[PDB]
């Protein structure tokens, strides 16, 4: 074996130089490494079959020794290209970039970067502070697009320049643009390009090939490749052109010239032989070439993935050479044209995948297909001349509608222009060929700016409106609908284009101005909205006599008249939408699923008429497409239009009556219903559903035993609080008071109130049989108090209950029901929740059912100690779930729906589902109010943890008992900087130290910790370099994700136990959203002004590049699929004013008084004020608006009226001598520019040398 050949040489030699250094001093074994680095340097140099656990052999355990580590930077990164061994040339050459700017090892890494894809990294790379030009990103940014058109151009042009007045463009970056417009010019097909430009650097006036190339070992592993494969694909048509062959004839009379080729080819051999009309030849390489894919296949390792992928991609080239040899050596498949058609018929249906074959595969597998036919086109001598031609053109189309996909436009242009010449003979082409013209040019003109945008659009009008109706378009119905969704996107991108910039786009022109006339600054927008709204109206009109070829009919229509409506606020089109959506939501489709508020709200705001409609199509629907809105109907279950939702509501209950048990609890909490005719009906639906669900109690005694196990400091607590916030301000409130002190009567009261409705605990039985010599004088004066004055008395009371209790109950026995639980008949097993996850039919009977309860709960120690319990299935599997206190976990539902949501946008977008972008999620129930779950996660851990147990025992000591240690540095700098110990020091230091004070302590603050942590955690737990590249990489994509989607909805609190890794994947999970929108710079004391956690270990764990490669391509990727429709989110938002939460209403009191904002209207509440503001604000910055002037506006409404307010606004709006986010204008920013100012901002010793002790900014 090969493999274990490799492990065991690399572990001994290894094992060995480890041994050897306790005697041979140091003298000589310098004299040993040096002699192992010359031996390898010669092994490296003098190679010639690249075999891979050899090349990846030594380049394991020479970048693991400090020694060898400066190896030879030109030759690794030729063998790592050729044998596919590539992270672990990256790593090595990423070891020796640590330890004048090394330009030729920055320069090779970009190199073995650039060859695997990854243009993400490419860009903290190439700067000019490492010297190099700024030629060369410009031509990356136009490769990093498929855009190989102007990087071979712009790369031509920076070749041949000898002015260079910065200093001087080195050799090493020289070789660098020759190799890259060399692949730049592979990557299309143009074969004269790149046989002058490989042909004319080793010789002058026609260079013979036939020695040139065997000399100086580097021009002939670059030279040489695409030498032989511009000549061969320009040989398998055309002329002549006899110079290939004789350089082979007269290579292969050597022996290191024998042994390369047929090798390393094999099939340009066999493809060359086939050329001169011998098939015998060709047999034997064809043979040797099948044998070297196998060898070679079974030899790259095991986890090493798309190396696999790029040698799999070559076996259908292989296999059809041979079963051209095959079927062109016997004589009963050419006689007759039977097994001919077979052929041509499993031609046409073997085809590689497109969107993910790169173009010199298609490019291979269509010439050899066109060459073998034309060879057996001659050799069939015995109408056969027109069935080949059939099979060619759907062929190249094919080719052509999977180079659109991958966005290459300047290749399928001239594929377009190459099959036009025949196109016109028949009736069926043209169609297709003006379809593939049309969906090229709306693929193209996605990224030009105006006016010609406009223009290439305008070209592809007068093609589709041709004659092309020849009993063709009416006879066929494809053809008919394809044509209407097709020109109603033109149309739209016309007069969307002329809505942005009106004047001057239509003035700049001097006849295409009058063209668009002939289809006064709004009647060419409003003509042509009719003339797209026909167009996509007959779209399915003509395409309902037949899924997913009418649900994109269908949606279109309904997106276009959305967006119109939506332009319209700021005929008939809200009946138009609603049918039109519905009945593309009756075939399963997820992407009207999600468009579910617009309808709802859409009946909401245009009620006169429609809501009738919204009825007979609610009908007929399977429910449970409405499982992810139980939430959003059971509370438009109290209101007006109730219709078209009480007839899914009642279905659901009917046969699924345990999804929509738990949201309705919390509605039914409280409704306060009308007195109309309608109001009537209202109450005797919902008491209808109420005799019906929790089917005799089953329900209602698990929700209250799950209630009896809390602490019940927190119920008093809310009991104080909402007695404090409603008698002891003004009493006019009537009932009130009565009527919230039942539930202290309840719960708390005499105890057996508890003993009779539920079951009685064995902690409130002591709690309550010595808390009644207190509630004495409570039954006597506190039931009709009114006194409204003195809240002492009730202060003394709860700082005494802290001190005889025991929050642990240290058994299961302390709330004795699910200890009896022991379930024995069919009593409705109760069915552990947080499932019916969204979308299929659920099947039921595969949910796990509640079997029990383990004698274990424990209590985790945050503010409101929730507690934990492990519930064991009726399988015999333990789940553990997180029970909370007296808190509303609404909010959390919302925003986990949120990012249901937004994990649903990421993935159709193209651009995103590459990187295989998605926010991993959990399940939270509200039970009932004051009530909760929370699915707690296995085989985590805390980032925090995983940071505190990196270190080293001396790390961790010196950094918790250290005086000078950063916990006590910045309380000693606080207490220096103002004078006081406690808050309003952080008060002070903003009227304290300035700018250029804070950066010079916290840097001192911050070079105190390790800088190798979150590496060495990575490499502990990675166990080889092909790993580590894939754990490290996933964590960044991860970090960054999450990053940009705690922004949106701005999401503040991002401390160091708020993020949760996993320890088998290497991922980030965020939780705890207490604060959801902006309420961390709006209602906290000292405030918080970063957008997300960006601090210096997440930065110094991608060394020797820095957080501007990968942390900022998929940032930009993420918020550009979030900008792409704005309209999801913010239509999702709105269950926030529909049935607004405790946590939206306690604080909305304190900004009703102490707070601002009077611009807008405060006499109405939770209708306009305030989650219509916070709406406005996520679409301010949903919009494109700078970071730095929404912190400010926050700061504004919540922290006016400040000591120090226009510091803290001087703060958090940058400097214009340091940061990026000052010179920029404030709203109306571009994408790259936003991201830029935004990480900006995250990284800024000015705000993160001045934050809260606990946020721990340094580490």
């Amino acid at each position: 074996d090969p493999i274990i050949a490799k492990q065991l040489f690399s572990s001994l030699f290894s094992g060995i130089l480890k041994e050897m250094d306790k005697f041979k001093t140091l003298s000589e074994k310098n004299n040993i490494t040096q002699k192992l680095l010359q031996d390898f340097n010669r092994f490296l140099n003098t190679t010639f079959s690249f075999f891979p656990p050899f090349v990846s052999c030594i380049q394991d355990i020479s970048c693991q020794h400090a020694a060898l580590l400066s190896l030879d930077p030109a030759a690794v990164s030729a063998g790592c290209l050729a044998s596919l061994q590539q992270p672990v040339g990256i790593r090595l050459l990423e070891e020796a970039l640590l330890r004048p700017p090394d330009v030729l090892r920055w320069v090779e890494l970009a190199k073995l970067y650039r060859s695997i894809g990854e243009y993400d990294v490419l860009r903290g790379i190439f700067t000019s502070e490492i010297g190099t030009k700024q030629i060369t990103q410009s031509a990356l940014l136009a490769e990093a697009r498929s855009d190989y058109s102007e990087a071979a151009k712009q790369y031509d042009e920076a070749l041949n320049k000898q002015d260079w007045v910065d200093g001087e463009p080195t050799e090493a970056e020289k070789d660098f643009w020759e190799l890259a417009s060399l692949d730049c010019y592979n990557h299309l097909a143009e074969w004269k390009s790149l046989e002058y430009c490989s042909t004319a650097s080793i010789d002058s006036e026609n260079p013979p090939d036939l020695n040139k190339i065997w000399s100086e070992p580097f021009y002939q592993e670059t030279y040489l490749p695409y030498m032989i494969r511009s000549k061969l694909k320009l040989l398998l048509q055309g002329e002549a052109d006899q110079s290939l062959l004789t350089f082979i004839d007269k290579a292969m009379h050597g022996e290191l010239q024998k042994a390369i080729l047929e090798l390393h080819y094999s099939q340009e051999l066999s493809l060359l032989y086939l050329l001169q009309d011998d098939v015998d030849r060709a047999k034997y390489y064809i043979q040797n070439g099948i044998q070297s894919f196998m060898q070679n296949y079974s030899s790259i390792d095991v986890l090493l993935h798309q190396s696999r992928l790029t040698k799999l991609q070559s076996v259908q080239a292989l296999t059809e050479i041979q079963e051209f040899i095959s079927f062109i050596s016997k004589q009963g498949n050419l006689s007759s044209q039977v097994p001919l058609k077979r052929l041509l018929n499993t031609w046409t249906n073997r085809y590689p995948d497109a969107k993910m074959d790169p173009m010199n595969i298609w490019d291979d597998i269509i010439t050899n297909r066109c060459f073998f036919l034309s060879k057996i086109e001659e050799k069939l001598t015995p109408d056969i001349s027109s069935l080949i031609r059939s099979c060619k053109f759907s062929m190249k189309m094919k080719m052509i509608d999977s180079a659109r996909k991958q966005n290459n436009f300047s290749l399928a242009m001239k594929l377009l222009k190459e099959l036009h010449k025949e196109s016109k003979t028949r009736d069926d082409w043209l169609v297709s060929w003006v379809q593939s013209y049309c969906r090229l040019s709306h693929c193209r003109s996605r990224s030009q700016g105006c006016s010609e945008q406009v223009l290439t659009v305008l070209k592809t009008v007068s093609l589709l409106d041709e004659n092309n109706v020849s009993s063709y378009l009416s006879k066929n119905i494809l053809a008919f609908r394809d044509q209407n969704i097709l020109l109603g996107t033109t149309y739209r991108i016309i007069a969307n284009a002329l809505s942005s910039e009106p004047a001057c786009l239509a003035e700049i022109e001097e006849d295409k101005a009058r063209r668009i006339l002939e289809l006064d600054s709004e009647k060419v927008i409003a003509g042509l909205y009719q003339r797209a709204f026909q167009h996509l109206s007959e779209a399915v009109q003509a395409a309902e006599e037949e899924a997913a070829g009418v649900i994109d009919a269908y949606m279109t229509l309904a997106d276009f008249c959305d967006q119109q409506l939506r332009k319209e606020e700021e005929q008939a089109y809200p009946a138009l939408v609603v049918e039109k959506m519905l009945k593309a939501l009756k075939l399963n489709s997820n992407e009207a699923r999600l468009k579910f508020p617009r309808l709802l709200q859409i009946i909401e705001r245009y009620p006169e008429e429609t809501l009738s409609l919204m009825t007979k199509e609610i009908s007929s629907v399977p429910c449970w497409q409405f499982i992810s809105w139980i939430s959003h109907m059971v509370a438009l279950l109290d209101k007006d239009q109730a219709v078209a939702v009480q007839h899914s509501v009642e279905e659901i209950t009917d046969n699924y009556p345990q999804a929509i048990v738990y949201p309705f609890i919390i509605s039914s909490e409280s409704y306060s219903f009308k007195d109309t005719s309608t109001g009537h009906k209202n109450k005797e639906f919902v008491a209808r559903i109420k005799s019906k669900l929790d089917q005799g109690g089953v329900i209602q005694d698990f929700i209250n035993a799950l209630d009896q196990l809390s602490n019940p400091e927190l119920l008093f607590k809310d009991w104080s609080n909402d007695v404090r916030a409603e008698l002891a301000k003004t009493p006019v409130n009537k009932k009130n008071i009565e009527k919230m002190y039942e539930r202290m009567y309840a719960a708390l009261g005499d105890p057996k109130a508890p003993g009779l409705g539920a079951f009685r605990r064995k902690f409130i039985q002591t709690f309550g049989k010595e808390f009644d010599k207190h509630f004495g004088k409570g039954g006597s004066k506190l039931l009709r108090m009114k006194l409204s004055d003195f809240n002492d008395i009730t202060n003394m009371l709860l700082l005494k209950m802290n001190k005889d209790s025991k929050p642990p109950g240290n058994l299961k026995e302390c709330s004795p029901w699910m200890s009896d639980f022991k379930v024995e008949f069919l009593r409705n097993e109760l069915e552990i929740p947080g499932q019916y996850d969204g979308r299929g039919k659920p099947l039921p009977e595969y949910h796990v059912r509640i079997a029990g309860f383990d004698e274990r709960v424990t209590v985790m120690a945050s503010l409101r100690r929730p507690k934990r319990i492990i519930i064991r299935g009726h399988d015999e599997r333990e789940h553990p779930f997180l029970v909370k206190g007296g808190e509303d976990l609404r909010q959390d539902q919302r925003v986990e729906q949120l990012f249901q949501v937004m994990n649903g946008i990421l993935a159709q977008d193209s651009a995103c589902s590459q990187r295989a972008l998605q926010l991993r999620t959990y399940s939270v129930v509200p039970m009932t109010s004051r009530l909760g779950l929370i699915e707690w996660l296995e085989n985590t851990v805390t980032l925090k943890d995983l940071l505190l147990n990196t270190m080293s025992q001396e790390e961790k000591a010196a950094y918790l008992s250290d005086p000078r240690a950063p916990p006590c540095e910045y309380k000693d700098w606080l207490t220096k900087m103002s004078g006081k110990h406690d808050v309003g020091a952080y008060m002070l230091m903003y009227k304290g130290a300035n700018r250029t004070e804070t950066v010079t302590s916290f840097r001192k603050r911050e070079s105190k910790v390790p800088a190798d942590l979150l590496k060495r955690a990575f490499v502990r737990m990675s166990t080889s370099p092909e790993a580590f590249l894939a754990l490290r990489s996933h964590f960044a994509s991860s970090h960054a994700l999450i990053c940009i989607s705690h922004w949106i909805l701005g999401i503040g609190d991002r401390h160091l136990n708020n993020f949760m890794v996993a320890m088998e994947t290497g991922g980030v999970i965020g939780i705890d959203f207490g604060h959801a929108f902006g309420s961390a710079t709006q209602f906290l004391p000292v405030p918080e002004l970063m957008p997300f956690r960006l601090t210096r270990q997440f930065i110094n764990l991608m060394l020797p590049m820095k957080e501007t490669g990968l942390m900022y391509s998929i940032m930009v990727h993420a918020l550009r699929a979030f900008r792409s429709d704005p309209g999801l989110l913010t239509n999702t938002m709105d269950v926030f004013v529909k049935e607004p939460s405790f946590d939206w209403k306690n604080f909305e009191q304190k900004m009703l008084k102490k707070g601002g904002s009077w611009i807008q209207e405060i006499n109405v509440a939770e209708k306009n004020w305030y989650p219509r503001q916070k709406i406005c604000y996520a679409k301010r910055k949903l919009a494109g608006a700078n970071p730095a002037v929404i912190t400010c506006d926050e700061l504004l409404l919540g922290h006016e009226k400040a000591p120090a307010f226009r510091d803290y606004v001087a703060v958090a709006r940058g400097s214009k001598d340091h940061n990026i986010r000052a010179q920029e204008p404030e709203s109306g920013l571009s994408e790259e520019t936003q991201v830029k100012c935004l990480m900006d901002q995250a990284t800024d010793p000015n705000i993160l040398g001045r934050t809260w002790e606990g946020w721990e900014p340094w580490m």
